[PDB]
């Protein structure tokens, strides 16, 4: 019975975060890098950074373009985890 | 080393930390929430796990400032770079 209810458990576990990979990947698409670029030069330009410098993050920086990618997507799993909570409840 | 080219440099880092410091105040989290929210509840994001994920959750909160503050002061570092012209 134990041996029962620990494997039903982790079927559980893995079907949950299945759903959720699956709910970030739908998500992610929905915040591609341009609406950041967007929001940095709707904002950021009145604070001292030029389209120029904002342009050069965005569309010639590797580094930032990968740890921006990057960060999306954390947001996104993120997002998902709470969705899957509330579906949940 | 001049003295004239060790605080040129000095300065340049200081402001350009300043200029990060003034960029992170021109984009506060709701402007990221609202972002989601416009473009994620047709994704399958409902308002209820955004809002979650932006009020209630420390971590997402914490990580958020963290990207939210190597943003401005890498598009720092490039305008100072540019203030170089």
């Amino acid at each position: 019975r134990l041996e029962a209810q620990s494997w039903a458990r982790h079927y559980q576990q893995l079907a949950r975060e299945e759903k959720e990979a699956e709910l970030a990947d739908d998500m992610e698409k929905g915040i591609p890098q341009h609406l950041f670029e967007s929001l940095c030069i709707d904002h950021l330009q009145r604070h001292g950074a030029s389209k120029k410098s904002i342009t050069r993050a965005f569309d010639d920086d590797v580094e930032f373009q990968e740890r921006m990618a990057e960060h999306i997507r954390y947001m996104v799993e993120t997002i998902a985890h709470h969705q899957v909570d509330i579906d949940s409840e």
